[PDB]
């Protein structure tokens, strides 16, 4: 495996990743006006859409740790839950248009959000992506999924983890369709496999949608889904990291 | 198994992070009290010994992530690498110490590390500790070990890095010897299968010890020593992963 098989890979990749960043703005500025407007319903409607293109991106979270916290925190991230004025990002506004069906004092909240993403775009758009941060990354976050995110941590008052897990998978699947050609080469049987094993995520997670295309509710997955989805997105983060050292990104 | 026997292992878990806290603050004292003095072969000596305790409680890491990016953040997490004002903490004095071999302007540095280990301290004692946090939190360190930390990132210029992974290990160990005994009530075989997959890991590292029992730098380790490694360190985060399941911890 030649590091220059590489470039071209993380160059589609980054692309990948601006073009899902271009989303995020546009749809985090008709998201903030919305709650800015007062419409709380447009807003909820808005709520996992616009966080569509954010879990698509987040194999890189590690680059911007520092904005992914301002931007994506939980309230059990803070020392005094939903209440801590410091607790900002998409859930705090969560916490608002879901739990308590009003868009009060959500301005600053919403306007800290758009700037944040301008920011997060602006970064990545002068970020140049290491390899083993893109496919490691993307390891790491299988594994926050299956071990962090499997009891709806994300989504506590929305409850809509399963177009999160859906984006997440899918934002891990691009890093490996763009490497499978350098994969396939000494590794082809184990480039079969990753594949068959994202395409038994995508199904299982399919099972929960509902009759108009939607997802259902988190609340809706049972105990024995949840621990059964875990094991099976392990399975991705293995695969990940296995593909790490196949690419000799190990040095 | 009930939420209430989970109570007193997390009770114990919390003495456990408090007390390496404890280790923490003491040599942290010491070590930036060496960089202030302007010894530099005096802090070197420090620098794996100081971050033991710290990256021992690392698999409640996303408890403390603004802390986390102070502390440990390294130079490829920022734009502008190892001159990024930004850039803070153990590996901004490490890279003074190792790769520079002089303490100057590092007493800054060295001040602001004082001061965010003692607000970790601060923070931790005022926490609650959930259980899925401390189960599912070492499941991902684990895969960030094998995933990221595999080529050697996070210490680029002392490369102690077994050092820490020896911590890491240790860290996730006392969780699972902390739940052992509710897991083995009903799931001997798998309590079994998972202490079996850590001595297998520990066992690994004990390879690479020297002849004073100290650790090879990490430059030592073949590409093909890594990928063994990471493949084996993935089985501790899927065991920690199905082990949050079996304590009943995704609901």
């Amino acid at each position: 495996v030649a590091p220059l098989d590489l470039v071209q890979p993380i160059s589609d990749y980054k692309i990948y990743v601006s073009e899902n960043l271009q989303t995020l703005v546009r749809d985090t500025r008709e998201f903030t006006n919305a709650v800015k407007a007062g419409d709380v319903a447009k807003a909820k409607k808005l709520f996992a859409s616009t966080r569509m293109s954010y879990e698509r991106i987040e194999p890189i979270a590690e680059l911007f740790s520092d904005l992914d916290a301002s931007i994506d925190s939980r309230a059990d991230d803070h020392e005094k839950a939903e209440k801590d004025p410091a607790f900002f990002g998409f859930h705090r506004i969560e916490y608002g248009l879901f739990a308590q069906n009003s868009a009060k004092g959500l301005a600053p909240v919403a306007d800290k959000l758009m700037a944040d993403v301008l920011e997060l775009q602006k970064r990545i758009r002068g970020l140049t992506f290491p390899p083993e941060k893109v496919v490691g990354g993307a390891a790491v976050l299988m594994e926050e999924v299956a071990a962090t995110k499997i009891s709806g941590e994300e989504d506590r008052y929305s409850h809509t983890d399963l177009w999160d897990f859906q984006a997440n998978f899918e934002g891990a699947k691009k890093i490996v369709d763009l490497f499978r050609p350098l994969v396939v080469k000494d590794n082809r049987a184990f480039a079969d496999k990753v594949d068959a094993n994202f395409d038994t995520v995508f199904k299982t997670l399919a099972k929960y949608r509902t009759a108009d295309g939607g997802f259902e509710l988190y609340g809706k997955l049972s105990e024995r889904d949840r621990k059964v989805l875990a094991g099976r997105v392990n399975t991705l983060a293995e695969d990940l990291s296995k593909m790490r050292g196949l690419l000799g990104l190990d040095l």
